[PDB]
């Protein structure tokens, strides 16, 4: 009924973005995010997913105008998606709402707000450092975004700080990569080997059956 | 003491196999076996490994003579490794027991007795069947020896149905394992993109602390 009428919207939405068509990208998440809204309420975990997504849009819409008015809307989403991903004891819910401290964040820095900026980037990062390893691709991406923030309001000592933290975590993971590359390339070899000697020995088997049933019919 | 200076006697009867030098991989496998035979008993889990590797070998050392006799004895002693082995609930344990069959009935062609060797094969058979993938290697291994037993006692309907198996595991096999090359291959890919778009991005945060550390002397 709505859920399945509102899971639809947000499945369009998101090849909106793939669309790169924005405008109805966002009137995609508006209308699931109001079913949902109406029904569930402003808080129910049902709505946190949708008031994401719609925030995330209005953001990226916003690109003093009505891109001021967006980014007040889209704030308000964001703050409701995470109040709900939060409150949820889940790895899942709370990188969720480390994702709506990012962009809270992001809505912050477009908004010429950059301590607020240096404070959602900072809940997020913190966050995602109980959960993610610390090789992690995100890690990156945050401590990069807040040592933009930092910078913005000029404290270059914690900006050069975060840049470090960021650089610090992007030559780790490219460790972890190449030696990602080389086992998976190591097992392809493994796999590779096996089916070139698995190939050679079913000569053996036929010419096993073409010399059996051969000395069946001799027999006869 | 001694399941110290055995457990030093079991390496080297097998890198005695990768030396290929069996007869002194046999006098590994002799005294390391003596050891544990007279220290826990004829039958206690502690000999198994022990039996199997010292039976493994002495088959292997046979190729009428002293050859016949050695026979005898490799026999002697994957009995008792099998039957140390299948008393034990675990999966592993029972492989090894599989082994033992296998070995058995090796042990059984080498001595012309062809009946035994579809026995003992077949309760090799029996017993991976319950624990290995259908694309086992192994599965394809022992429907051949067995169809080779079948062949041997002329069995020509039955070797015929064995090599049929055992085709239809190493076909099935290869599927898995081009399977595996393609996903291998593929994340192989997945790791090596990132890393050539995570050191793209090391000179843009480096041109911002250039950018960074210039502005906090200009402030100055």
């Amino acid at each position: 009924d709505v859920d399945s009428e509102a899971k639809k919207l947000l499945g369009l939405g998101q090849k909106h973005l793939v669309m790169g068509d924005i405008p109805a990208a966002v009137n995609a998440f508006q209308e699931a995010a109001s079913l949902l809204g109406k029904k569930y309420g402003e808080t129910a975990n049902e709505c946190g997913e949708a008031f994401f997504f719609y925030g995330k849009s209005l953001l990226e819409l916003a690109r003093e105008e009505e891109e001021i008015g967006n980014l007040e809307l889209a704030w308000d989403m964001l703050d409701l998606a995470k109040i709900i991903f939060k409150r949820q004891e889940t790895k899942e819910a709370q990188l969720y709402a480390a994702q709506a401290h990012l962009k809270l964040g992001e809505v912050s820095v477009e908004s010429e707000n950059y301590v607020q900026a240096v404070e959602e980037f900072q809940s997020c990062l913190n966050l995602q450092e109980q959960y993610l390893e610390a090789h992690d691709r995100l890690l990156a991406e945050t401590h990069y975004q807040l040592g933009l923030a930092y910078g913005y309001n000029s404290q270059y000592d914690e900006a050069v700080a975060q840049f470090s933290k960021s650089i610090e975590v992007i030559e780790n993971r490219m460790a972890v990569l190449n030696e990602q590359v080389k086992e998976a390339e190591g097992s392809s070899a493994e796999y590779k080997k096996e089916i070139e000697e698995l190939k050679e020995l079913l000569p053996e088997i036929r010419e096993k059956i073409e010399d059996a049933k051969e000395s069946q019919r001799s027999g006869n």
